[PDB]
Order: structure tokens, then C-alpha cells, then sequence
């Protein structure tokens, strides 16, 4: 449904280096230099990413979506569904365009045979659309995503020529995801911090990183809204921060000197100094989770690498 245009630089992306080049000369090249892909480098019709879950597959989209110089782009996702042939519309009607369809497994059910009637419907509708009566010739590209590629339809998979991996992090990558999550927010974690919690996430996911510092990200405001007294420290003007005022108040333990009697209820909303995100915090969020992608993931996802090749 969404027809929009996010802000998701390359930058933002961590790690995926190949990823992201390979998505370039497919994506973004034919783009600016058309010229280049003509006659016998048409570029690819569809590319899948894929591989375990949370390694990248959505996030890198939007960032290709962005990366998409003013080319319009259209997501979806699992979700009288003749829907599908509206979109391929608009999206001809604005090339270059692309074309996400998030966890496009949605569309299939080969395990257990999870089989509905017009789903049948649904499928066939794009199947379709992959070639056109009028040729989507066009400069329009469809990326599909999915964590669970082996249940794919060889009717779909094999549309997709370009078939991209999204693995798990390295050590370097994860670092970076704790740092670019982190933000601006006023915090206190050093380079050897970041390198020291990539250590410690080893075989973590991306989604499982981000999830860790949302956590402490949050622990600045619970001990604001907790607390049972509070200092009276010095520091920026909340209405404007170049000029110091030794009169902000600071949430801490009932047992310091200086520590007034009293909750956040009473301070004034302008002289509140809220705490630094901590490496002690980062490790209690880090603690209380624990990696979810096992090696099944990679094992039943091992087998569709090799069994499916290319061309697919
Ligand atoms: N490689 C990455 N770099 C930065 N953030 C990531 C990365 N991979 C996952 N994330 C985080 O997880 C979310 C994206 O998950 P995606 O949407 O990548 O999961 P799927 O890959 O969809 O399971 C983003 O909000 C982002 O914060």
C-alpha cells in the first residue's frame, strides 16, 4: 500500500558491503547510466533477498528506497484482491519505478500444504504480471524479501533471476548497529564499548540489536520517572544550551549528597536533566536476551542456497 520514499542512507546500513554493491549495479546504475544496461545488460527483472530473519532484508530496502533517485517507490506486504494489477499500474505509469514486496512467503504454503481457494487467485494475478501483454519493459524492478525462502513457489522463485543472501552481522557490523542506534541521544559509551558489545553479541541478528538498545535506550526514563529524589546538579539551559545554570535537577539514590525530597511529578518540566545512556545499561539490555536465529535457520536455509541456485 504504501507509496512513499523513506530516509535510509547506505550509511545506516551496517556492514552488508556486497549487498549493497550488488544492489547498486542492479538498481541504482541502470537508473542513472540507462545507456550502460541496454541490448544485452537489461538488467534483471526481480531480485529476492533472503536469509534468516532480522539480518537486514526490510531495513536494506528502504535504503535502496531511498538510494532511488526520485524513481518512485512501492512496498507491500502480507496482507476482490485484483489490488495486484492496480499496482504494477501506477508503478509503469511513473517509470523507473520499484516494486517491494515484503516477506513474499506469504504467498505459498509448502510444508504443511497450507492451502485456501482464492489464494490460488492471488498468486497468479502477479505471476502474471512478471511478463505483461504490454511489456513492463519498463525501468521497473521487483524485490522481494523472505526468511523462509524454501517455501517458495519455483512459479515465483523462478521470476526472480537476481537472488541476493542477507546473512547475520559480523563482529564490525554489530558495533556499528549499537552506535547508529544509539543515535544522537545523550549518552556515555567509548569506541572500545562499542567493540567490546559487538563481542559480546556474537550470532546476534541486527533486529535482536536494535531491540537491545530501544531497551536501554528507555533506561534514562525510567529512572527519571522512578525516582524518589533528586540532586540539584549544573548544565545546558534546556531553552537554549550554550549557557550553563546550576539549577537542573538529575533523578538519583536516596542515599547522596544533595538529594532532594521529592518525584518527577514536582520537577518543573523546563529543568529536567535526564541521565546518560550507559555501558552498565547497554549490558543489563544486553543480558536479559538472548539470540533467537539458531542454526535450523541456517540449515534449512543452507539447503535452498545450494538446491536453488541462481535462476531462482
Ligand atoms: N544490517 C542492519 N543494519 C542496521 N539495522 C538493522 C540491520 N539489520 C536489521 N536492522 C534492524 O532491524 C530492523 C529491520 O529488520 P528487517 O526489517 O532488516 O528484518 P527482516 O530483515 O525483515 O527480519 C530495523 O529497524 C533495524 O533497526
Amino acid at each position: 500500500i504504501v507509496i512513499e520514499r523513506p530516509n535510509v542512507k547506505w550509511s545506516d546500513v551496517a556492514g552488508l558491503e556486497g549487498a549493497k554493491e550488488a544492489l547498486k549495479e542492479a538498481v541504482i546504475l541502470p537508473i542513472k547510466f540507462p545507456h550502460l544496461f541496454t541490448g544485452k545488460r537489461t538488467p534483471w527483472r526481480g531480485i529476492l533477498l533472503f536469509g534468516p530473519p532480522g539480518t537486514g532484508k526490510s531495513y536494506l530496502a528502504k535504503a535502496v528506497a531511498t538510494e532511488a533517485n526520485n524513481s518512485t517507490f512501492f512496498s507491500i506486504s502480507s496482507s476482490s484482491e485484483k489490488l495486484v494489477k492496480n499496482l504494477f499500474q501506477l508503478a509503469r505509469e511513473n517509470k523507473p519505478s520499484i516494486i517491494f514486496i515484503d516477506e513474499i512467503d506469504s504467498l505459498c504454503g509448502s510444508r504443511s500444504e497450507n492451502e485456501s481457494e482464492a489464494a490460488r487467485r492471488i498468486k497468479t494475478e502477479f505471476l502474471v504480471q512478471m511478463q505483461g501483454v504490454g511489456v513492463d519493459n519498463d525501468g521497473i524492478l521487483v524485490l522481494g524479501a523472505t526468511n523462509i525462502p524454501w517455501v517458495l513457489d519455483s512459479a515465483i522463485r523462478r521470476r526472480f533471476e537476481k537472488r541476493i543472501y542477507i546473512p547475520l552481522p559480523e563482529a564490525h557490523a554489530r558495533a556499528a548497529m549499537f552506535r547508529l542506534h544509539l543515535g544522537s541521544t545523550q549518552n556515555s559509551l567509548t569506541e572500545a564499548d562499542f567493540q567490546e558489545l559487538g563481542r559480546k553479541t556474537d550470532g546476534y541478528s541486527g533486529a535482536d540489536i536494535s531491540i537491545i538498545v530501544r531497551d536501554a535506550l528507555m533506561q534514562p526514563v525510567r529512572k527519571v520517572q522512578s525516582a524518589t529524589h533528586f540532586k540539584k546538579v549544573r548544565g545546558p539551559s534546556r531553552a537554549d544550551p550554550n549557557c550553563i545554570v546550576n539549577d537542573l535537577l538529575t533523578p538519583c539514590s536516596p542515599g547522596d549528597p544533595g538529594a532532594i525530597e521529592m518525584t518527577w511529578m514536582d520537577v518543573p518540566g523546563d529543568k529536567l536533566l535526564e541521565p546518560v545512556v550507559s555501558m552498565w545499561d547497554m549490558l543489563r539490555s544486553l543480558s536479559s536476551t538472548k539470540p533467537t536465529v539458531n542454526e535450523q535457520d541456517l540449515l534449512k536455509l543452507k539447503k535452498f542456497t545450494e538446491d536453488f541456485g541462481q535462476e531462482g
